[PDB]
């Protein structure tokens, strides 16, 4: 019996886990003394390791490569040699004929690791010769990045997760850590425990709200309105940090100009918050010696999402809550490694280390390092643009690794036809997902407990995770697959281990250079920038101490006018629909749902939080399956009646097989519940056998 140290592959909290191995199998998992979790794990880290053993509760783990040698296809098992040769040849042929930009590749924000993301972007750039690399996941706060990037020059959490504990005030906005990042919620509770004030801006009465000094339950979608009003009060009452605004920012006057009209009274009906509440929240935020803002999707998944991010960052600027510890602007994003995949350059406009491909010097260094004449300089296509690029014949092949767009992208039928429009779709995954079943070629890889690497936690903290068990089938790591394809296409690539990949990149990225494997060790948490390999350099806790990373080093102010959501509530669709998380289960459902204990927790079709009062009116009972109506939309879900959601809006999840946070719908009860249940079991059985029939063939 031995314990192998790893990092949770669920959410970005970065909890260290000791996987206990006995014989050649993982026996159980227990918390380790990581930087962030310090001996605590939530339900998913504790029980979510089971999926590695191919339980088949939902879908089987991929065991062999496959090729569908005819669109009306029999996806048939094949040797690695046939798969790899097939891909390298198709890609070469597509490239020569239509050009490198005719192929699209994806990074992956899950259990694969940073190293393989560096290998895929290298593959796209040095081998195919395109900048078409991108992560879907990087919509975990896609808007956050550039939005935040224009205000501050860096889209990362400005301060450490561990710095939260000592904030004087936590400003939670469109963020529900209790379900989303359990271990980060603990840091917030500990902050309150150390004596911090807490303000929660959220429509729903989430867990955090109950410990909050002030719960600002604004109306779904009234974001910029309240934000402008708060900025208004802060300036009106002279609560801003003038010295800071003068020496470190730009844009005050134009911001001030706009927020002027946004008096608290003027926005009481739009936000549904009383002016005194607004003023009080604004003063509490302004009065705190140090305040930290944490946000999530309730900010980004809105048309005015990108605006709200910059609008919040402005409050932080106004109050000089940047450049010091226990403060900051902190988008706590989703996946265990959404941060890493970005840090590794799995983006169409930067090499790893946030070294823009548009810089001739950056290209010179990389092209030299990669032993290549020229590296493309123009931005690549974004994975979100696939349907469109495929339809118009601009991208002829998609190399999708560790993503499930045929389950996760909006209006999935769109991606089904893109797949239909593409000449070739390669899907490299760990499970027979809906996306994998639609592919032309499946390339099976190792999973999280079967390989090693590094992940970057929510706050840019690099961490090592180790291989705890061998794959039981003939699998290759994602980077071995890409490397061999690269080699068969004429570009020599092979690595003996992930440290070979890491050291290579360390040498090509100044801000990552000091974070050696040794420094990270089994429990080191090293936040970049980490420039010197010397033990004296343990990383950077908070960003912007001296300057701001914007071209002229000053943060940039911004807000705009509040604009009501696109979905007009009607007498026909009187309710607002918004999605939300819940522990137990995790996004894609492929891992969480293939764990015996976790699958026991989540029911099909899944819940829809409905407000006690709303339900009564509509004649909807708790646990009762229900109908949710929209334009060209009707979904069946189980009602979870409660006082938590706010009257007028229902909150479903999406972890079941664009202004995503606001949608006008009409919830209606079901009479023949028994005919509804059977329908659900029926559809679920159908999909399950489908995927099974695809893999087990
Ligand atoms: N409609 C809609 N679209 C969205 C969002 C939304 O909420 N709604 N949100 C955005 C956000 S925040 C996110 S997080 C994304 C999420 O969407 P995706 O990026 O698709 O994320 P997952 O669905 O978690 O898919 C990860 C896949 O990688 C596979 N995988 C896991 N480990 C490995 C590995 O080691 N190797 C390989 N090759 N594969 C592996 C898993 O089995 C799974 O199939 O979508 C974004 N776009
Ligand atoms: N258990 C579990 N945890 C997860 C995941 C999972 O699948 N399961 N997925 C991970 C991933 S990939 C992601 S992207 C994150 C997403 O997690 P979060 O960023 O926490 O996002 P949600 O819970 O979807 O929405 C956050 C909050 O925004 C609030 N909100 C909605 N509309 C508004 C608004 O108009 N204004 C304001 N102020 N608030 C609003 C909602 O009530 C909700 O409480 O979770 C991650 N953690
Ligand atoms: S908080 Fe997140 S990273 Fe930690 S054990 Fe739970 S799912 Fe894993
Ligand atoms: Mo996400």
């Amino acid at each position: 019996m031995k314990k192998v140290v790893t990092v949770c592959p669920y959410c970005a909290s970065g909890c260290k886990i000791n996987l206990v191995v006995d014989n050649g199998k993982i026996v159980r998992a227990e918390a380790a003394q990581g930087k962030t979790n310090q001996g605590t794990l939530c339900l998913k880290g504790y029980y979510g390791w089971d999926f590695i053993n191919d339980t088949q509760i939902l879908t089987p783990r991929l065991k062999t490569p496959m090729i569908r040698r005819q669109r009306g296809g029999k996806l048939e098992p094949v040797s690695w040699d046939e798969a790899l040769n097939y891909v390298a040849e198709r890609l070469s042929a597509i490239k020569e004929k239509y050009g490198p930009d005719a192929i699209q590749t994806t990074g992956s924000s899950r259990g694969t690791g940073n190293e393989t993301n560096y290998v895929m972007q290298k593959f796209a750039r040095a081998v195919i010769g395109t900048n078409n690399v991108d992560c879907c996941a990087r919509v975990x706060h896609g808007p956050s990045v550039a939005g935040l990037h224009q205000s501050v020059g860096n889209g990362a959490m400005s301060n450490a997760i561990n710095e939260i504990d000592n904030t004087d005030l936590v400003f939670v906005f469109g963020y529900n850590p209790a379900d989303s990042h359990p271990i980060v919620a603990n840091h917030v509770i500990n902050a309150k425990r150390n004596g911090a004030k807490i303000i929660v801006c959220d429509p729903r009465k989430i867990e955090t709200a109950r410990i909050a000094d002030m719960h600002i339950a604004l109306k779904n979608g009234s974001n910029i309105a309240l934000l402008n009003a708060m900025g208004h009060v802060i300036i009106e009452e002279n609560l801003y940090d003038k010295a800071f605004v003068a020496s470190r920012t730009e844009g005050f006057e134009e911001y001030r100009k706009i927020v002027e009209g946004y008096t608290p009274e003027s926005v009481e009906d739009i936000t549904g918050v009383s002016a005194s509440e607004i003023r009080q929240a604004a003063r509490m935020y302004a009065q705190a010696k140090s305040a930290a803002i944490l946000w999530g999707m309730g900010v980004t998944q809105f048309y005015q999402g990108v605006e709200t991010v910059r609008s919040l960052t402005s409050l932080a600027m106004l109050t000089g809550n940047l450049g010091k510890p226990h403060a900051g602007v902190n988008p706590v994003r989703g996946q265990n490694n959404v941060q890493g995949a970005c840090d590794m350059g799995a983006l169409p406009d930067t090499y790893p280390g946030y070294q823009y491909v548009k810089d001739p010097a950056n290209r010179e260094k990389f092209a030299k390092a990669w032993g290549v004449e020229s590296l493309p300089a123009h931005t690549g296509y974004r994975i979100s643009e696939l349907p469109h690029r495929a339809a118009h014949g601009e991208v002829r092949a998609a190399y999708i690794m560790g993503e499930d767009p045929l389950q996760t992208d909006a209006e999935l039928s769109a991606v089904r036809k893109a797949f239909e429009d593409l000449e070739l779709v390669i899907v490299q995954d760990i499970f027979m997902t809906k996306t994998a079943s639609a592919a032309d070629v499946i390339l099976p890889s190792t999973s999280w407990g079967e390989h090693e690497g590094v992940f970057t936690a929510a706050d840019r903290g690099f961490q090592r995770f180790f291989k705890a068990v061998e794959p039981k089938w003939d699998l290759k790591t994602d980077w071995q697959i890409i490397s061999e394809i690269a080699t068969r296409m004429g570009y020599p690539m092979h690595y003996n281990n992930t440290q070979e990949i890491w050291d290579e990149l360390r040498h090509l990225c100044p801000d990552f250079y000091g974070a050696t494997y040794e420094k990270m060790g089994e429990l080191g948490f090293i936040q970049w920038p980490c420039r010197d390999t010397s033990d004296a350099d343990q990383g950077t806790s908070y960003l912007f101490k001296e300057k701001f990373d914007t071209p002229n080093g000053l943060a940039q102010f911004f807000t705009c006018d509040w604009v009501a959501p696109i979905d007009k509530l009607t007498d026909e669709y009187p309710m607002v629909l918004s999605t939300v998380r819940e522990v137990g289960h995790y996004s894609c459902r492929s891992m969480t749902g293939n764990c015996a204990a976790l699958a026991a927790l989540a029911d099909e079709p899944g819940y829809a939080q409905i407000n006690t009062e709303d339900a009564k009116r509509l004649g909807i009972e708790d646990e009762a399956l229900v109908w949710v109506h929209s334009r060209k939309g009707k979904i069946i879900t189980r009602a979870q009646v409660s006082d938590r959601p706010n009257k007028g809006a229902i909150y479903m999840t999406y972890q079941w097989w664009p202004e995503y946070k606001y949608c006008a719908v009409r919830v209606e009860p079901i009479a023949d519940q028994r005919a509804a249940e059977q329908y659900v079991i029926d559809e679920y059985n159908k999909l399950k056998t489908r995927l099974r029939e695809a893999a087990l063939a």
